């Protein structure tokens, strides 16, 4: 059966932990006031729950207001304890409250408020800078919550929140993510089709914190390039193909090899043999000035087939691709 793996970076970290923070199923809920949260306004609905922006009455402020739909008591849990262990985490969304509304009968979960505008409404047409500002923004979340025992699991530009007139961003949707616990193996049906890795594509259980990593490679690749999605598939077997007509299909049996995993034999038919590409034939007049050799030595570095082979979240913040940002 397959070869185990493990993190590379804060591989025990919750295993050291008291139970308290790991075991959010034994987690109490402290409840707020519903009356202080008055709705205004719908921004969305997605699988799992509804948003709202809203104000607080207690002080005027607007707020965020995410009313879960009834799923699984475990997974509402599971995102409040993530989400109070993250609270005050570097652009990490910050959780203001939690109160039971009382026409859903459900936890609603009120969070400080941020611009309504994600990440994929203005990440096709930043700068070269901004990409790199705002790739190290993510950088920093990602390294908070994988120091944290964590994995976010559905790193994907809607999941990050950007107020470009003050240069702010935040991560959030906190809903599918998930304790590291070394040995565990998880659930491959996370992360939105464009954004999975390979390890969940080849239903590879035992991944980590570098999911996330390759999540932010596809991010980077399609900000630099001005190709969005970067790998456009057509559903989860057609996702592995549009990897492998870019990573080779070589270095993708190298991969599963590694780790005595088969692909569904339904690849056989559609896989065909890919080399491996360089990076500068997706490089044309229009996202030249996006790219340089930085760019796409950090982007190589991110997309690898082997979760272990990738940058961590602090190697990648080392990237020289990151020494033309200014440092706070
Ligand atoms: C259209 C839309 C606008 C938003 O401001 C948020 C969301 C969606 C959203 O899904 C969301 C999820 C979350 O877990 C925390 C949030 O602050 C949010 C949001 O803030």
């Amino acid at each position: 059966g397959p070869v185990p793996s493990r993190a590379r970076v804060y591989t025990d970290v919750n295993t050291h932990r008291p139970r308290e923070y790991w075991d959010y199923e034994s987690h109490v809920v402290e409840w707020g006031n519903q009356d202080d949260y008055q709705l205004v306004r719908k921004l969305g609905r997605g699988k799992y729950s509804e948003v709202f922006e809203a104000i607080n009455i207690t002080n005027n402020e607007k707020v965020v207001v995410k009313i879960l739909k009834p799923v699984k008591k475990k997974k509402i849990k599971r995102e409040i304890k993530i989400l109070e262990n993250l609270r005050g985490g570097p652009n990490i969304i910050t959780l203001a409250d939690i109160v039971k509304d009382p026409v859903s009968r459900t936890p609603a979960l009120v969070f400080e408020h941020v611009n309504n505008t994600d990440f994929k409404q203005l990440y096709q047409t930043l700068t070269d800078y901004d990409i790199r500002f705002y790739m190290y923004e993510i950088l920093k979340a990602l390294d908070y919550c994988h120091s944290m025992g964590i994995m976010h699991r559905d790193v994907k530009p809607h999941n990050v929140m950007i107020d470009h007139e003050h240069r702010k961003l935040r991560l959030i949707d906190w809903g599918l993510a998930e304790f590291y616990h070394p040995g565990q193996e998880y659930n491959v049906r996370v992360a939105s089709r464009y954004f999975k890795g390979p390890e969940l594509l080849v239903d590879y259980q035992m991944y980590d914190y570098s999911l996330d990593m390759w999540s932010l490679g596809c991010m980077l690749a399609s900000m630099i390039f001005r190709k969005e999605p970067f790998f456009h598939g057509h559903d989860n077997y057609d996702q592995l193909v549009r990897i492998a007509k870019v990573l080779g299909t070589e270095d993708l049996y190298d991969y599963i090899d590694k780790y005595n995993i088969e692909l569904d034999p339904r690849f056989n038919d559609i896989l065909g043999r890919h080399s491996r590409k360089r990076w500068e034939r997706f490089v044309h007049s229009e996202n030249q000035h996006l790219v340089s050799p930085e760019a796409l030595d950090f982007l190589d570095k991110l997309l690898r087939y082997d979760h272990q082979s990738r940058l961590t979240a602090r190697e990648a913040m080392e990237h020289p691709y990151f020494y033309t940002v200014v440092k706070d």
